[PDB]
């Protein structure tokens, strides 16, 4: 039994995508323990949330843009619910993100990519208590 | 423009028909304002939220329900979203409820009907200072 | 608690609706307590079903639809469920079935309409011996 | 056998519904038999589409509105395709149109409206005649 | 053109999950030949079924699960039906089970699998021959 | 940024798949700049549109399928449309197209498959300039 942390992230809302992803996970049957929606996240939380990309090419478009709407933080649980859910989740890249993933089904960008998942037991302790102190 | 509560009840919970439920609102437009999770309501929030009950046969069997599990309350904003989400809802009778209607495709008891929706202005304003104190 | 009788008709084979006709029942949280496939009914238990049409005009193209492709037969059971199915169901008539039902959504044809659900106690009562004798 | 003709408005193009409106009219079992991609119809056409309501109000932005993005125009064939495309397309006005029908389910605006369908055997010819003269 | 077994397991019915798993098989033009709904199967149809997990630590769960609610056995018959439907249902391990498959989009269990599915030809024939003698 | 060449094919008709197939390649995000009906494609077009199959033993067979029912031309635009959408196609053979694929969920077939899809920058503007001259 694990918790991970995800974003849905401002181009979900945008796109109208916000239950079509919450439902993938739902119908694995994960559960949501903690949620909070954000109008606007805090700049601070956004940096501090992707503070390993802080000296990328990409950081300040990045935080821009995971401030230009909505998003909504999740606490899921669920037997290894970290690496389960990142598989759910697809690559990064565009031209790798499998059919049946959410960005492979969904998202046609590298940074307008629709979710945020921890990608291990660490970074997940560390997401939780940045959105759920 | 209005801003309604709506809950996500306990039964949808149980049943997986959260995003089912969140999705048909979304595909019709309406904004989230607000949104609180709740592993489990007080009791007391949901005496006060169905406090017009309070003399009902039901009353207490419907306050074990609410409780029986999460809620997620949300505030949803849009122009006649009142009357609109009501529509959406459908009856709370599942002999009356539409095909088409939330409860009318996925609700089958009078009780464990997946969704709550404020029924006026009045209402709204209301059932919003009770979960959205602030 | 009431046990109703559906039966899905060829063509929702034909069209590959089966699934999705099934599952319209089945979010609906009623449940299967028998079920029988069939490739090809017999030709005198679709008369039986449909007796009280007999002297009507289609009878016969009737009795041809129903086993010019498989059937499934099914009992579901739940509060109300022979009312309640045939709200899903929708009106025979095309001109009429309403969108969000079953036929208002799929079905374009007065006979080629997908889904039989018994329409009262006493019909269902009768159709559930004709389908499942045992 | 009648054929109707559909407009898929702006609207659907923007907001990704193209394939959910086209899908709804397909699961029905209506045919396509004529269809064109406008990247943007002239304004004329709208004009004429629309020349019974140039006298009202909104008839300016009803024109602006339908040449802000792109539009199909798709001619459907079937038994009362016409009153039966109606029916699944929903009222105009986000106050009356049913849940389970399209505008009911994903329209929120009483222009943004999503979808065009011909009203009448005479329109339908109308119509079909300006969007498809060959 | 060959004939394959699944068996619809008591999770699906638990979660209501049957048309789903049943409407995936059809979308891929599969067809239906035989089938039967079983209220709760006889244990010795589960045991024979599974007889060669008979010796594993896990064979009384898995019986006692198969038993735990109704099943639904089902022929389909399409060309290569098989391997195409074992495609479908996916890796019985949920670390491993691929978004877009069965397991992979809606499993999150080892054992709560809802689907089985005949693994060759020999197994095919045997299984069909247990369920509808 | 690139434009890619669909066409959906016969079967997508006669199984009721238009929109199915259509949605898919929509919910990525990808933007229909050209699109065109055909009740019935004329032989030639199809013959030029497969001119590099003219000699496999299939090709009588594929262009007589093409001709069966209606087909619609499709020009896509979008960053890396070609691959994307390739990818989102699924493979010719049924024994390999991944589930989540628009051919591993839906088409059971080498040849009734559903959707063409074009294949490189080059095959593109080729097909484009065949269906939109
Ligand atoms: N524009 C751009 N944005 C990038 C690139 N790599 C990562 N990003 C953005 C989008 C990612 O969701 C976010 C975090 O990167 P990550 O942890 O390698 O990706 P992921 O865990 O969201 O799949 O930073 C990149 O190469 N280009
Ligand atoms: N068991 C039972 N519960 C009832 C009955 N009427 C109402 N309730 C419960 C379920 C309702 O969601 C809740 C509030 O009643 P309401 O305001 O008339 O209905 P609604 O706005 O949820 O449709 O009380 C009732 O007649 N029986
Ligand atoms: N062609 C034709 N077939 C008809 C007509 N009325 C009924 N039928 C056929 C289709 C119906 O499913 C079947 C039983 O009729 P019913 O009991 O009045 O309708 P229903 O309970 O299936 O809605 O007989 C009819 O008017 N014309
Ligand atoms: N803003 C505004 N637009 C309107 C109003 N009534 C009609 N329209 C626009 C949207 C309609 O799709 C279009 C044609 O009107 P219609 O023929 O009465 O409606 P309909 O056949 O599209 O349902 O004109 C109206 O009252 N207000
Ligand atoms: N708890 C547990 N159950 C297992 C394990 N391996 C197999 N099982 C159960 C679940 C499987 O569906 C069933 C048959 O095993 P199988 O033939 O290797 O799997 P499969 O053909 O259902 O994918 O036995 C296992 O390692 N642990
Ligand atoms: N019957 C048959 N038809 C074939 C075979 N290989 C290709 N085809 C048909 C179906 C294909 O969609 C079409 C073009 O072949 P392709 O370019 O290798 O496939 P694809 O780009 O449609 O995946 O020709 C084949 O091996 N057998
Ligand atoms: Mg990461
Ligand atoms: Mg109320
Ligand atoms: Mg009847
Ligand atoms: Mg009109
Ligand atoms: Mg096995
Ligand atoms: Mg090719």
């Amino acid at each position: 039994l694990q918790r991970t942390l995800v974003l849905i992230k401002p181009d979900a809302f945008e796109r109208s995508l916000v239950a079509e992803i919450m439902g993938r996970i739902e119908k694995k049957n994960f559960k949501i323990v903690s949620m909070k929606f954000w109008s606007k996240a805090p700049r601070n939380l956004i940096e501090q949330h992707y503070k390993e990309h802080s000296e990328q090419s990409y950081f300040n478009d990045l935080c821009d843009f995971m401030v230009s709407g909505p998003i909504i933080s999740i606490v899921y649980e669920g037997t290894d619910a970290i690496s389960k859910i990142r598989r759910l989740q697809g690559n990064t890249n565009p031209l790798a993100s499998a059919p049946g993933t959410i960005r492979g089904d969904l998202a046609n960008d590298i940074g307008e990519n629709l979710i945020h998942a921890s990608d291990s037991e660490d970074s997940a302790v560390d997401e939780i208590s940045i959105w759920f102190p």
